């Protein structure tokens, strides 16, 4: 279900996967204040110095909740 | 709207800024693989190493996609 916005899940895909070009770029669709631009570079730093396994587990761990009867929830169908 | 799963919005308003306990759990009502839950501390840790500041701006930055025309989208209505 598209409640996963696209946007939203692209930088994730990404602060937790990709090279600090794809941050900043998953980022330009939004328009960040550049302070707060700037708070998520800190951020994709201490993220880039863990292993490629831990990383790639926080990308599982979103998905484990985004997809629970939890999240996917039934307003009306 | 209601897109922001409040489950999800939940540990992320305490990876961010709340203690371990928020974390763990924060995290309970999901029951993920030990080894997943564990990638999830690993995380908590370099995010606590950050300035209250820095980390409330990676609150105000997630708030920022959550809710621009780019996420908060039109299907049908």
């Amino acid at each position: 279900s598209s409640d996963i916005c696209p946007g939203f899940l692209q930088v994730l895909e990404a602060l937790l996967l990709g090279s600090e070009s794809n941050y900043e770029a998953a980022l330009k669709p939004f328009n960040p204040a550049s302070d707060l631009q700037n708070a998520g570079t800190q951020l994709k730093r201490l993220v880039d110095t863990l292993p490629q396994e831990t990383r790639i587990n926080i990308v599982k761990l979103t998905e484990k909740i985004l997809t629970s009867p939890l999240c996917e929830q039934d307003l009306r169908v």
